Order: structure tokens, then sequence, then C-alpha cells
């Protein structure tokens, strides 16, 4: 037991209850989660980077062994960095498989000790990507049934805002 | 004797055959088609609410039970005020199906009321989407074997105005 | 015994050891390799045709039976004038697979004499696409495992003047 440390990338924009399940079931099997959220300056998110690790840690910070990190670079780098043991892809469907095979594999030949675990979501959580969610919120839809409600609450604001 | 009625929804941009095949089958097979055509404001369309609807209502005439809407794109809602037996999709590769099982999912939770049917296309429009079409078009192609005459006629307005 | 001459249509934006490896490949089999550069004025390209066409030569250019060429237009237009025998494809997985089968499908209907041949990448390659090379070079990471040296030198090109 040299003591794992799990990271978990993403865009988190924003975090949703899929990845709630993910981190959840995560930290009961290894000692250490990062939630990595990755700034993404291109693809420009919707809420600042401030504000998803903010709600990444209103939603996630009652588990006592998750950290929440921004980054910015390459995920081989902040791996290495963060002396980390896996890093950690939930997949839904056919297409996340695809590419998350061939990111491990382009992560691999750039560090040998690169490793990447993978989840399945729980079943009622396993449509539920950020992208839909912006979909639907950015149409007046109610997200509430797929998001903590920090998320609901910030989507209210960016609504008076004229989005 | 139970009446259905089904929402065919799309964007629509243009119509192509097919999606004229697909409401061809559907309206044989449900008592009322409507072709709802998705706002789309973001994923800007090529072809103006109005000219998507006038397209689709020049080219399906000739079927006696199809209602042609436009709408905002939410769809659960949509169905609900509709009153719809189910929604109708076709499913043209295995990237149609994983998505649209995802949503069909999503809109269950939704509407515990919500029901999706799908179809296949007929083996000779099996390659036509609008994205496609569109594409083609853009390039001076000639489109005339997979779309409607209206949307012919609508590509070339396009190119003399620049396109 | 006919000459064969297969056309190797891409964005090349830049060329990958993907692409080196599937027309090293096909240079052996194929009396004459066209490396068919894609102008590609839509989704707007990093390096201009100029120098995708000279990144291409220079990674290329030992093969003796390879030419580059820039085309725009419709591929089918470019297969005829060049009196083609086939289209050369790379396919990386299940999502190319199924773009491809489609647009094979569509280029016969436009011309019955197209055709369309397909090679699968050698597994060191399998994960490398333009893509995300483009990607990886953007948020400064090292793009020297994936691409010739030649790209290596261009993207330095493209950090001097500022990208």
């Amino acid at each position: 037991m040299s003591k794992t440390r799990v990271i978990y990338p993403g865009t988190f924009d924003p975090i949703t209850n899929g990845h709630v399940d993910l981190v959840t079931r995560a930290s009961r099997m290894f000692d250490e989660v990062v939630v990595a959220i990755a700034i993404g300056h291109h693809k420009n998110p919707l809420f600042s980077l401030e504000e998803r690790v903010a709600l990444a840690q209103s939603s996630l910070g009652h588990l006592s062994n998750v950290e929440f990190v921004g980054f910015d670079g390459l995920l081989v780098n902040f791996f290495k960095e963060q002396k980390a043991t896996a890093v950690l892809r939930g997949l839904r469907a056919v297409s996340d498989f695809e590419y998350e095979f061939q990111l491990a594999n382009m992560n691999r030949q750039l560090d040998p000790h690169f490793e990447a675990v993978f989840l399945t979501p729980s079943e009622q959580y396993s449509f539920i990507s950020s992208t839909l969610i912006r979909e639907i919120a950015r149409l007046k839809g109610d997200v509430t049934k797929f998001v903590p409600q920090a998320v609901v609450e910030a989507f209210e604001r960016k609504h008076q805002q004229g989005w």
C-alpha cells in the first residue's frame, strides 16, 4: 500500500450528478481523489474556472479524501506533478470508450507509468453529461433532477445575466 | 381505437429525401404526424425557421395527415403540450442510436409517459443527412438526387446570395 | 497489367505519423499515391494550404511514387479529374468506419465508378489524429513523438508568431 491517488479530470462545466456519483464511488476505492478542473480556454466554458471549482467543492466537499484543483496544461504533466496512481474517467457510451481508449494509449506513450481506470455510470445517471445539461438549461429547461442545487442556482444567475 | 399522434422533431436544415421517406412511412402507421422544426438558434441553421417550414410543407404536402410546426427545441414540454403518443426518430448509424437511446432515457425521467419510437432508413437514403447535403451544396455539388425540388431551388438562391 | 493511382484525401492539418504510415503502406501497393490536401475553407485550418502541402512533401518525399496536390470542391470531381482508381482512407475507430461507409455510398451515387479502399493503422499509430495533435500543441504539449520533424518545426514557427 504505497497509497493511491487518482485524478478525475474534466472541464466540469458544470459539475453534474453523474460526476458526483463517480467521485463518490472512486472515493471509496482509492485513498485520495483529485477533482482536476481543466481551465479549457478553447471550447470556452460557460462557467469560469473559479465558479466551476466552487461548484465542485460545494457538491463534493463532504467527502474527506477529495481535493479540488484547477489545471491548465496537459493531463500527462499534471499526472506526473501530482504523483498520481491513475486517471479515472467515466464511460457512458461507445463514443466515450473509443476516445478514452485512444487517449490512454497516447498518454502511455508519453509516460510509461501512466494508468487510466474507468467506471461506468450507475444506471440512473447514464445519460447525464455537462453538455446535455447546458443545452437543456439554455432552452430554459428544468435541470433540477440532474445536477446539485448549487448548480441550479448558478444557472439562475446566468439567466439573470442574459444567457 | 385510440388515435395516435407522433412527433417527428428535427432541425430539417434542409429537409432531405431521407426525411421524406421517414415521414411517409410514419404517416402510414400513425393517425397524425407532426413535423416539428426546432428553431435551433445555437448551432445556427443555414435556412431560417420560416424557410425550413416552407420547404417541409412543400415537400410533404401530398401526405394528408401531416402537420408542420416550429418549436423552441425543448422536446419533452412540446411532447406534453402536443398530447403526443410518441416521438419518432430515424436512426442512421450507431452514433444516432447511442445519442437517441440516452435522450429517450432522459425524457422518460422528466416525463414518465414519454415514448420514443425509431425507424431505420430505407437502404437508398441511408447515407443522407442534412449536414452532408449542406456540405456538398456549399462546394457546388449537385444535390438533386438527394433532396426535393424546392430544396434544390433554395440552395440555388443561397448561392446567388454569396454562400 | 493496369497502372493504379490512389488518392489519399484529407485536410492534413498537420500531417502526422499516422498519415505517414498509411501513405508508406499504400506506396508499396499502388503505382501512384496522390496526397490530396483539401483547402478546407470552412472548419478553417491552423496551417495554410501551402504550408500543409510543404509539410506533407517534407515528410513523405522520400517515397518516389507519391505526389502532393491541393484541391478544393468535391472529392468525387477531383477523383474523376485525376483518373484515379480509388480513394484511400484510414479507419481508426468505429466513428471513422461509420462516416466513411456513408461517404463511400454517397460518392458512389454521384459517380458509379467511385471506389474507396481502407487501411487500418499500425497499432503504434492507432490513436493519432491531426485534431489531437493540434489540441496537444496548443496546450504547449510535446508532439514530437507523433508527427514528423518538419511538423514539429512548423509548430515552433507558429509559437514564434504568437500561437
